[PDB]
C-alpha cells in the first residue's frame, strides 16, 4: 500500500485459537529500545586480579545492539490457555512461528538546562536483522531476563546483546573471535516501515505432558509367579552350625524386589539434599563447597539443574537437590540472597517412576570377590554405592518438565556427538532454533565541525525507539486416549475466598504469577 | 570451537532463574541455618543454570615432559589406564577423546 | 424486556473499546527487567458518527375526535425549550414519552 508518517503499519493481535490437534498462540507487546554502549563495541573481561575466582573468568564483547527474546512459555500462553493445554493433552511441540515489528517511532531527546524535551525524529531509522545462518554466538537458551512480558499490557525494555569467546583468565587467545554485527545485511526502517519473518521448527519429539501411573519396578502381574529362579539362599538355616549351600526360588507377588525385570532406571548424578525446614540442614554454608559440579578446562561449573532426576521420594516434599531444580522468583524478589518465601521451587516428583531420586544413590554393585575359608583367609562380599551412573543398556527415563514461566527451546551445540540432546533446563533441543532478532537505533551524529577531522564521530543525537512486536507460534497437540476409569488429577484454581485473584493484577496494577505450573497432570501406563 | 560450553551465556544480562547461594546466616557471632537464593549473572557464571554437560571421562595419569617433575618410579604400566576383558588387561590407548591439558600446561 | 424501558436484546450492539497506545519516555541506557512506568503524556481527539435505521409502525385508526399530541407551548417565554440559553448551555426542560396516540384493547 502506501506507508508513511500518518498511517499505521500493523494491528494489535493477541489471541489464541484451538482447532483440532493445533493451537495457535499470537501475542503483541510494546517495546522501548535505548541506545546501548554509546554506539560502541566494547571488550569486556573478568580475571582473578579483580578478586574473582578462576571459575568466573570471561572474555567477550558488549555490542550496541539489542535482541528480542520470546523464549518463555508465558510469552505465548495465558494462564488459562496453559490450563487448557496441560489438562487435556498428553504432549505438545512447536511447529512454526511468525514475527512482526511494526509502528516504529524514533524519538530524540534534548536536554537544555534542567529541561527535558522528547520530540519525534521522523527521518531516523532502526536496523533489524535475523541471524538465520547461526553465525553469531547464540545467547538465547541461557534463561536470561528481557522476555516479552507475560501480561499483554506491560511495556518492556529490549535487552542488550553481548557474547563471550575463549579466555585464559581475563585475557584472550588466538582462537577468540570478534564479531561486528554491522558486518551483516540489515533492514533499515523509518517510522512508516515494518519488519517481518517466518520460521519453521524442525521435527522435535513431543514434550511428555503426563505422569506415569505405573512404576518401573512394578510392571509385573501381581497374581502369577515367575518361571525364572533367583538365588535366594547361600547358607543353611535352622541348625546350630550353619554351612554353605545354594538355594533358589521363583519370584512371585510377595518377593517383587527379587523378580527378573527387563529395564533399568535412568542415569544418575547425585546431588546434595537440602530441607526447607532450616533446622534440619547442617549448620554451615555448603551451597557451593558441597555443590554438584562439573570440571571443564580447570574451571568448576555447577551442574544446575543437571540431568532429570526425581526431586524427592514419597512423603519427603521438604527435600530438594541443592542445585538440581528450577527456582523461579516471586514478583519483586531480590536479586541476591532472596529468602525462601520469596522464591518458588519446582518439583519433578512425577518422574519417581522411571528416574532415580536426585539425592539418593543409583544402586549397589560389588567391590570384591567373596570366598570362603577353604584355602586363603575367608573374605566377605563387599558392596559399593553408585552415586554417578552413565547410560546402561535397558535404561529408560523422562525429561524435565516445562513450566509456564520456564524456557521453551535451546540450541543444540554444533559438536561431533551428543547423548539425548534435550536441554537440561527443560524444553525442546533444536539444531536450528528460532534465529535471534537483532535490533539497533541507527546513530545520528550531532553537528560535525566545519574543518575536516579524520577522527571518528563521537558526538551524536540522543535517541530511542518504540514500537509493537507480535509473535505467533503454532503448536501441535497430542491428545490423550485413556481407558482409566477414575477421574484424573487436574490443575485448578482454589475456590476459597481471597484478597486477590491468582494470575491477575493487584490494587497497584502489578501483575504477578503466584506459583509455577508444570504440565504433568494426566497419566499414562509405562 | 571459539566458545566454551560453560560460556554460552550473555555476559550483560542476569538470569531469571535462582540458585541456592547461602545455607547459613553471616555477620553475627553465632551463625544459624538459613536458605538464601540469588540470580546468576555476569559475575557468578559458575552458578548459572545451563543446558548441557561436557563429554564423558575416563581419567588418565598425568606425565610431564620435564622429567624432574614426574615421580621417580616406572609407572608406565602399573599406573596405566586400562580395561579388563576376559581376565586380560589392555591399555586404553589412546582411549576416549579428552583434552590433553588445560590452559598454560 | 428491560425494566428501565427499551429493547431487550440477546446480542445487543457490541461495546466499542478505545485506548491510547502507551508511548514510553526515554528508557535508561542500561538494561532493566522492570516494566516501563515512565510514559509520554498524551490524549486523543476525533469524530464519531453513528447511524441507526429504525422501522416504523403506522397507525390505522378510525377514531373520530382528534388525538392527544405532544406540542410546544405557544405562550411567550424567556428561552426556547430544547435550545441553548444566553451562556450557550443546552438543556432539556422535560422528559418526553412516546404514548400519545391511542388504540383499542
Amino acid at each position: 500500500g502506501a506507508d508513511g508518517v500518518g498511517s499505521s503499519s500493523g494491528n494489535w493481535h493477541c489471541d489464541s485459537t484451538w482447532l483440532g490437534d493445533r493451537v495457535i498462540t499470537t501475542s503483541t507487546r510494546t517495546w522501548a529500545l535505548p541506545t546501548y554502549n554509546n554506539h560502541l563495541y566494547k571488550q569486556i573481561s573478568n580475571g582473578t586480579s579483580g578478586g574473582a575466582t578462576n571459575d568466573n573468568t570471561y572474555f567477550g564483547y558488549s555490542t550496541p545492539w539489542g535482541y528480542f527474546d520470546f523464549n518463555r512459555f508465558h510469552c505465548h500462553f495465558s494462564p488459562r490457555d496453559w490450563q487448557r493445554l496441560i489438562n487435556n493433552n498428553w504432549g505438545f511441540r512447536p511447529k512454526r512461528l511468525s514475527f512482526k515489528l511494526f509502528n516504529i517511532q524514533v524519538k530524540e531527546v534534548t536536554q537544555n538546562e534542567g529541561t527535558k524535551t522528547i520530540a519525534n525524529n521522523l527521518t531516523s531509522t532502526i536496523q533489524v536483522f535475523t541471524d538465520s545462518e547461526y553465525q553469531l554466538p547464540y545467547v538465547l537458551g541461557s534463561a536470561h531476563q528481557g522476555c516479552l512480558p507475560p501480561f499483554p499490557a506491560d511495556v518492556f525494555m529490549i535487552p542488550q546483546y553481548g557474547y563471550l569467546t575463549l579466555n585464559n583468565g581475563s585475557q584472550a587467545v588466538g582462537r577468540s573471535s570478534f564479531y561486528c554485527l554491522e558486518y551483516f545485511p540489515s533492514q533499515m526502517l523509518r517510522t512508516g516501515n515494518n519488519f517481518q519473518f517466518t520460521y519453521t521448527f524442525e521435527d522435535v519429539p513431543f514434550h511428555s505432558s503426563y505422569a506415569h501411573s505405573q512404576s518401573l519396578d512394578r510392571l509385573m502381574n501381581p497374581l502369577i509367579d515367575q518361571y525364572l529362579y533367583y538365588l535366594s539362599r547361600t547358607q543353611t538355616t535352622g541348625g546350630t552350625a550353619n554351612t554353605q549351600t545354594l538355594g533358589f526360588s521363583q519370584g512371585g507377588p510377595n518377593t517383587m524386589a527379587n523378580q527378573a525385570k527387563n529395564w533399568l532406571p535412568g542415569p544418575c548424578y547425585r546431588q546434595q539434599r537440602v530441607s526447607t525446614t532450616t533446622g534440619q540442614n547442617n549448620n554451615s554454608n555448603f551451597a557451593w563447597t558441597a555443590g554438584t559440579k562439573y570440571h571443564l578446562n580447570g574451571r568448576n561449573s555447577l551442574a544446575n539443574p543437571g540431568i532429570a532426576m526425581a526431586t524427592h521420594k514419597d512423603d519427603e516434599e521438604r527435600f530438594f537437590p541443592s542445585n538440581g531444580i528450577l527456582i523461579f522468583g516471586k514478583q519483586n524478589a531480590a536479586r541476591d540472597n532472596a529468602d525462601y518465601s520469596d522464591v518458588m521451587l519446582t518439583s519433578e516428583e512425577e518422574i519417581k517412576t522411571t528416574n532415580p531420586v536426585a539425592t539418593e544413590e543409583y544402586g549397589i554393585v560389588a567391590d570384591n570377590l567373596q570366598r570362603g575359608n577353604q584355602q586363603n583367609t575367608a573374605r566377605q562380599p563387599q558392596i559399593g554405592t553408585v552415586n554417578s551412573q552413565g547410560a546402561l543398556p535397558g535404561m529408560v527415563w523422562q525429561n524435565r518438565d516445562v513450566y509456564l514461566q520456564g524456557p521453551i527451546w535451546a540450541k543444540i551445540p554444533h559438536t561431533d556427538g551428543n547423548f539425548h540432546p534435550s536441554p537440561l533446563m527443560g524444553g525442546f533441543g533444536l539444531k536450528h532454533p528460532p534465529p535471534q532478532i537483532l535490533i539497533k537505533n541507527t546513530p545520528v551524529p550531532a553537528d560535525p565541525p566545519t574543518t575536516f577531522n579524520q577522527s571518528k564521530l563521537n558526538s551524536f543525537i540522543t535517541q530511542y525507539s518504540t514500537g509493537q512486536v507480535s509473535v505467533e507460534i503454532e503448536w501441535e497437540l497430542q491428545k490423550e486416549n485413556s481407558k482409566r476409569w477414575n477421574p484424573e488429577i487436574q490443575y485448578t484454581s482454589n475456590y476459597y475466598k481471597s484478597t486477590s485473584v491468582d494470575f491477575a493484577v493487584n490494587t497497584e496494577g502489578v501483575y504477578s504469577e503466584p506459583r509455577p505450573i508444570g504440565t504433568r497432570y494426566l497419566t499414562r501406563n509405562l
